[PDB]
């Protein structure tokens, strides 16, 4: 929403997140350097170049969703004693995500428009007279979709 | 991707892009301000400020897929003679939304990092090596994840 958060030690505490995330991976980095069995890289610079560029928020957030979804499923099933090590690593990377996605726009890619929701709340009280209304104010979304355009092919 | 499109007749054809889009609307303007018997404003302006600000491209891509997935799909129905003419006007939307996508990064939010494709075409060919190979290197990723923070608290 119009984002900055309202966090109490914040940004400060952001070193000692990323200390407790290293932390956590450290429970598990031996059982998975010894499983890897290859000397290729496959996290290529590429992908660090991105999150610095015009679509960092965007490249970051897909590669956690990638972590969660994709990785750490498996990985916490590979053996009965990693798996709760593997779920707090899980953990503290969601409890980061959180931070930033809640305080003074840090990951802004994440966050709603709380407009559009109240759009979207008034659209569904009004039932079918929310499709004629929507309908009718067409133009007018025309020159809202305009003004963002303006803005950026002007001056 | 690492976006700057490369598109002829670009931005230069924009202008002309929304006065085809208000054509497409004329041609179902009447039957939907006959249908609209309400004198209520629904697309407030609160949405005007988020398209203008720094949540801007989200609140627009929402707002376009709103109108193509739950305003257009029962307005087409309302009348076999209107059908055509909202399958256009949502024709001319969606052609809209592709040349902002795809020319110049002027719709950033729905550009897809290329170096997370490439990741992902690469873990998914190891297979199982692939889970063993994306926990051994969380490190690497934490280190990103802590470039694009610094980039941010830093000056």
């Amino acid at each position: 929403t119009q984002s900055e958060n309202s966090c109490t030690h914040f940004p400060g505490n952001l070193p000692n997140m990323l200390r407790d995330l290293r932390d956590a991976f450290s429970r598990v980095k031996t059982f998975f350097q010894m499983k890897d069995q290859l000397d290729n890289l496959l996290l290529k610079e590429s992908l660090l170049e991105d999150f610095k560029g015009y679509l960092g928020c965007q490249a970051l957030s897909e590669m956690i969703q990638f972590y969660l979804e994709e990785v750490m499923p498996q990985a916490e099933n590979q053996d009965p004693d990693i798996k709760a090590h593997v779920n707090s690593l899980g953990e503290n990377l969601k409890t980061l995500r959180l931070r930033l996605r809640r305080c003074h726009r840090f990951l802004p890619c994440e966050n709603k428009s709380k407009a559009v929701e109240q759009v979207k709340n008034a659209f569904n009280k009004l039932q079918e007279k929310g499709i004629y209304k929507a309908m009718s104010e067409f133009d007018i979304f025309i020159n809202y979709i305009e003004a963002y355009m303006t803005m950026k092919i002007r001056n």
